[PDB]
């Protein structure tokens, strides 16, 4: 798949890029973004992994990258095969070989930082649309809230993130979906963002698919 990223939101996003367990990494982890640019990237096929991006970001005298939102740690504007450190919204992909079924997501299972979507350009299929455009730090509730300097909040943690638990995140024994019912929690996420995932059980689990090897659009604030 061509991944085209558009940034829509008034400022500048660092994106990072992840695949998953370790196989080869995508020809950029990271990379800046401003307000209403634009990138393309092309994945391998088959891939599996994942998209964010950071906000508040800036280069200390060292030389070391830091951003206060879903900040990957490398200490550089690429990820390195780092993962965004939570709380951060998340755009995740599973593309088989040979034009069966891709899966897609929007998910707030390492919270919300800031909103995205994903949008199939081609293929065949349902093809939904996965997002979360909601404003989410604007009803997260006070355990749940990063917050910046001045008080406001920047990003939203998942309950998982918060407390760590089988009951928010599904680990064991509640490592199914009959034994990890959604929350108080999940449905916070779930209201704000009903096109996302709001932990790992989320009922619409698998319903973003498209066939045929489509392309994907990924907007930033849509």
């Amino acid at each position: 798949a061509t991944i085209s990223f558009k940034n829509n939101c008034p400022y500048m996003v660092w994106p990072g890029t992840l695949t998953s367990d370790q196989k080869p990494q995508l020809s950029t982890t990271g990379f800046e973004l401003a307000s209403q640019a634009s990138f393309q990237l092309d994945t391998p096929v088959p891939w599996n992994g994942r998209f964010w991006a950071r906000t508040g970001c800036s280069t200390d005298a060292s030389g070391k990258f830091v951003c206060a939102t879903a900040d990957c740690a490398s200490g550089q504007v690429m990820c390195n095969g780092n993962g965004a450190i939570p709380p951060a919204t998340l755009a995740e992909f599973n593309i088989p070989a040979g034009g069966g079924q891709d899966f897609y997501d929007v998910s707030l299972v390492d919270g919300f930082n800031l909103p995205m979507s994903v949008t199939p350009q081609g293929g065949t299929g349902d093809c939904k649309t996965a997002s979360c455009p909601a404003n989410v730090n604007a009803v997260c509730p006070s355990e749940l809230q990063k917050k910046g300097s001045d008080g406001s909040v920047v990003a939203c943690l998942s309950a998982c993130v918060k407390f760590g638990t089988p009951q928010y995140c599904c680990t064991p024994p509640q490592n199914t979906p009959e034994t990890c019912p959604p929350t108080n929690y999940s449905e916070i996420f779930h209201n704000a963002c009903p096109d996302a995932y709001s932990y790992a059980y989320d009922d619409k689990r698998g319903t973003f698919t498209c066939n045929g090897g489509p392309n994907y659009a990924i907007t930033f604030c849509p």
